[PDB]
C-alpha cells in the first residue's frame, strides 16, 4: 500500500553499489583470454572416470572462479558498512558467500537463448557439459540451471541485482561470525533499501511479491553452496587436483 520515497541515504547506497558493480564486473569478459585455456575432451557419454582422469575444463573454470572471487572481494569492500566490520568478520562473510555471489553475478552472462553462460565466442561459451568436465555432477548442475532460469525470469533491475548480491554477502547467519548484530544491522539497511526501491520503482506485474521471490533465491543459494561444497570435497581427492586450482580457490573451498 504505502510507497515511501527512497531516502537520500538509500539513493546513495544504490549509487555506490551500482558503481561498485560496474567497476568489478566487465560485461565484455575481456580478461578471460588470460586464464589457462579451456579444453573440452570428447565425453559425450558423461563418463565420471574420464572426467576425473582429465578434469580438462578445471584449470580454466578454476581461473574464472578465482578471478571472480577477487572481483567479489572488491565489490564487497565497497558495500556501505562492510568496512565497519572487523577484518575477521569480513573474511568469514567473503569465504562463506563467494560461491553464492559467483552464481548470482553469473546470471548476467547466462542466456536462456541456449541455456549457457555466453562470455564470447565458442571458446568462452560455458554449458552444463563443461561443468561436468570440471569434475561436478548433475546433483549440482541441475539445480544450478534451474536457479539461473528462475533468477532470469525475475527480470531484476540492475539496482535490485546489486542489492541482492550485497544482501547475500552481509548475512548474519553465517557460521563463525562474531558480531552478528552489526552484520544484521548492515543487512537490514540494505534490505530496507531493496524493499523501498521495489515498492516505488518496480512497475507491475513483475513487482508482485518480488521481494519474497528474491529472498527465496537467497535460500536457494544456500542449498547450492552446500552441494558445491560436497562435490568440491570429492574433487579434491583426485591426485594432482591442487595444481588445476588456485591458492585462492583452495583456501575459500578447502
Ligand atoms: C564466474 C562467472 C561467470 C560464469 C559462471 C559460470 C559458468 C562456468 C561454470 C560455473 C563457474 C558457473 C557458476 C558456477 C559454475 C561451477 C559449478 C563452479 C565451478 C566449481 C569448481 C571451482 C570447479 O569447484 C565449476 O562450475 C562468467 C561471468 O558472468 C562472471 C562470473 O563471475
Amino acid at each position: 500500500s504505502l510507497r515511501p520515497k527512497l531516502s537520500e541515504e538509500q539513493q546513495r547506497i544504490i549509487a555506490i553499489l551500482l558503481d561498485a558493480h560496474h567497476k568489478t564486473y566487465d560485461p565484455t569478459y575481456s580478461d578471460f583470454c588470460q586464464f589457462r585455456p579451456p579444453v573440452r575432451v570428447n565425453d559425450g557419454g558423461g563418463s565420471v572416470t574420464l572426467e576425473l582422469s582429465q578434469l580438462s575444463m578445471l584449470p580454466h573454470l578454476a581461473d574464472l572462479v578465482s578471478y571472480s572471487i577477487q572481483k567479489v572481494i572488491g565489490f564487497a569492500k565497497m558495500i556501505p558498512g562492510f568496512r565497519d566490520l572487523t577484518s575477521e568478520d569480513q573474511i568469514v562473510l567473503l569465504k562463506s558467500s563467494a560461491i553464492e555471489v559467483i552464481m548470482l553475478r553469473s546470471n548476467e552472462s547466462f542466456t536462456m537463448d541456449d541455456m549457457s553462460w555466453t562470455c564470447g565466442n565458442q571458446d568462452y561459451k560455458y554449458r552444463v557439459s563443461d561443468v561436468t568436465k570440471a569434475g561436478h555432477s548433475l546433483e549440482l548442475i541441475e539445480p544450478l540451471i534451474k536457479f539461473q532460469v528462475g533468477l532470469k525470469k525475475l527480470n531484476l533491475h540492475e539496482e535490485e541485482h546489486v542489492l541482492l548480491m550485497a544482501i547475500c554477502i552481509v548475512s548474519p547467519d553465517r557460521p563463525g561470525v562474531q558480531d552478528a548484530a552489526l552484520i544484521e544491522a548492515i543487512q537490514d539497511r540494505l534490505s530496507n533499501t531493496l524493499q523501498t526501491y521495489i515498492r516505488c520503482r518496480h512497475p507491475p506485474p513483475g513487482s508482485h511479491l518480488l521481494y519474497a521471490k528474491m529472498i527465496q533465491k537467497l535460500a536457494d543459494l544456500r542449498s547450492l553452496n552446500e552441494e558445491h561444497s560436497k562435490q568440491y570435497r570429492c574433487l579434491s581427492f583426485q591426485p594432482e587436483c591442487s595444481m588445476k586450482l588456485t591458492p585462492l580457490v583452495l583456501e575459500v573451498f578447502g
